[PDB]
């Protein structure tokens, strides 16, 4: 018979993928008596985070195993980058791999890793927003390794590669898609926002469409991890521990932007943002106290 031609949306059609080893799932279990705030959390999909602790040599089969999971389980993988040179404009998240050449050899092991599989990979949560931290000539060099990995990594066609771009109070929204297309975004599926911050969905929608708009049409996902609050009063450091927020929207596809694939947990809830200026514990070290604030500030 006839083969009709293509439609649609990659991440629709089958659950994220429920890390069975997270940080959240090992606390929930230890839990004693059991705790609802806990629970809940580790039973949502988030994103399994790879950064230079995983060298070239060995990260291809931490992929391979952690995407072959993923599909044995029906799933989606999420996979969250976070290995660029300078990472963090060395502040509370500091490291990444020490020189572009070793990050090149990073993405490629990845890439062979994928394989064809299927995956979401969030390529360097605030590379391209913080760049300008960087002399000229290192930022360039940043723009080329993101544009290293969009070439690299959507070689597995069933990888759905959104690039890291910011949020609706970093860059403008065309300062941002200037980025976006210098790296290629057009070759990927899209763009991520709201990455380990807290602003609402809504102001993060249209702040989407209007970056859409300037890359072709281009589509996101919003991290919903920790903004049904919305965000902490306008200060500096609102963004790194601060108190009274909520997690957000359960991962889905049934969004409220016309380019919105999906809200998705991104940053893992309970993660510590850093020391903070408070002696906070080191940034991604899980603090069960932290997931269960977010749950109670929802209401769970």
């Amino acid at each position: 018979g006839h083969i009709e031609g293509r439609h649609a949306n990659p991440l629709a059609g089958k659950p994220f993928y429920v890390d069975p080893a997270s940080a959240a799932m090992v606390a929930a279990r230890n839990a004693n008596p059991p705790n609802a705030e806990l629970t809940s959390v580790a039973n949502t999909p988030q994103s399994y985070w790879l950064d230079q602790a995983f060298p070239p040599a060995t990260v291809g089969g931490t992929v391979a195993r952690y995407t072959g999971a993923a599909q044995a389980a029906g799933a989606m993988p999420v996979l969250t980058l976070y290995g660029i040179p300078h990472r963090d404009c060395g502040s509370y998240a500091s490291g990444g791999f020490a020189t572009g050449t070793d990050y090149r050899g990073w993405i490629d092991a990845v890439a062979s890793g994928l394989g064809s599989s299927p995956a979401t990979i969030i390529v360097e949560p605030d590379a391209l927003a913080m760049a300008d931290c960087l002399s000229p000539d290192q930022r360039q060099e940043r723009f080329d390794l993101v544009r290293y990995a969009v070439d690299t990594l959507t070689r597995d066609p069933a990888a759905a590669v959104y690039v890291d771009a910011g949020h609706s109070r970093w860059l403008s929204a065309e300062a941002m898609a200037a980025r976006l297309n210098d790296v290629g975004v057009g070759r990927a599926r899209g763009f991520s926002l709201n990455v380990s911050n807290f602003y609402t969905t809504d102001e993060e929608i249209g702040y989407g469409e209007a970056i859409s708009g300037l890359t072709n049409g281009s589509h996101y996902v919003i991290d919903t991890s920790r903004n049904g609050a919305g965000p902490a009063p306008d200060a500096p450091l609102n963004w790194c521990n601060p108190s009274g927020r909520a997690l957000g929207a359960p991962p889905t596809t049934a969004t409220a932007g016309a380019h919105a694939d999906a809200y998705l947990w991104i940053k893992r809830p309970g993660e510590s943002d850093g020391t903070c200026g408070r002696g906070e514990p080191q940034a991604g070290r899980f603090v069960s106290q932290y997931a269960i604030d977010l749950a109670h500030n929802a209401g769970q």
